[PDB]
């Protein structure tokens, strides 16, 4: 099927997070009375032009969308700004707060996204530092760098690191790593563990502890995710349905103590 997608270039004259350098700003079409919050981020112009193909080409409230691109002396990514940062940054800032009802629909919004199988496209680095908070109930997966069967190696499927094989089944194990992240409100997978010797432990027989929080159930799903055979893993259809059974009674599943300006979305 052809890519009908629109390529949107940018003037620099219509225009700091981290350190490429991405940049916080607002865009100001011309004519148009409105101001958006965007960030603006020979080998690094051909590997961010490749980003900018897949971010124009996918469209979903679970993916960060692509606003368009600025050709000056480096070309300029820009893209909806996300003002509560990345999901694993967030959970460790906000570890006291965060109850187990945001949890689970965060997984649910996750898999949602991971649309992207739809798509026909493998994301080859789902992990919580790519996935953006635009508000506390509404997270999007970013960071297509890697995105195309066809590295962080913690977050890889066995497959992936003996064989470079990379499916959508990959991804469901990079989601599994993932959903770790949160239940344990950010804690390093295989802490300690230097990543030559990953690949060993996964074949012995070895996974991520269950957290405190989960209960059998949540954690049934994450091992399930860590299958060494790629066809017997979830696929994101079902774990969309998992997840939102259990976001319907998020205490059963989850042990937590204590449980002009216009935004991207709508300019359309
Ligand atoms: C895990 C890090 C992080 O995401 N920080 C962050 C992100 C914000 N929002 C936002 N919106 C759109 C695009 C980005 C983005 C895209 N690529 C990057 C990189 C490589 C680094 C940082 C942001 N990127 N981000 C955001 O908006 C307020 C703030 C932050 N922080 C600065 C919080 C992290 N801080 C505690 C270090």
């Amino acid at each position: 099927a052809p890519n009908q997608a629109l390529l949107r270039i940018l003037k620099e004259t219509e225009f700091v997070l981290g350190s490429g350098t991405v940049y916080k700003g607002l865009w100001i079409p011309e004519g148009e009375k409105v101001k958006i919050p965007v960030a603006i981020k020979p080998k690094a112009n051909k590997e961010i032009l490749d980003e900018a193909y897949v971010m124009a080409s996918v469209d979903n409230p679970h993916v960060c969308r692509l606003l368009g691109i600025c050709l000056t002396s480096t070309v300029q990514l820009i893209t909806q700004l996300m003002p509560f940062g990345c999901l694993l940054d967030y959970v460790r800032e906000h570890k006291d707060n965060i109850g187990s009802q945001y949890l689970l629909n965060w997984c649910v919004q996750i898999a949602k996204g991971m649309y992207l199988e739809d798509r026909r496209l493998v994301h080859r680095d789902l992990a919580a530092r790519n996935v953006l908070v635009k508000t506390p109930q509404h997270v999007k997966i970013t960071d297509f760098g890697l995105a195309k069967e066809y590295v962080p190696i913690k977050w890889m499927a066995l497959e992936s690191i003996l064989h470079r094989i990379y499916t959508h089944q990959s991804d469901v194990w990079s989601y599994g790593v993932t959903v770790w992240e949160l239940m344990t409100f950010g804690s390093k997978p295989y802490d300690g563990i230097p990543a030559s010797e990953i690949s060993s432990i996964l074949e012995k027989g070895e996974r991520l502890p269950q957290p405190p929080i989960c209960t059998i159930d949540v954690y049934m799903i994450m091992v399930k995710c860590w299958m060494i055979d790629a066809d017997s893993r979830p696929k994101f259809r079902e774990l969309i349905i998992e997840f939102s059974k259990m976001a319907r009674d998020p205490q059963r599943y989850l042990v937590i103590q204590g449980d002009d300006v216009v935004d991207a979305d709508e300019y359309l």
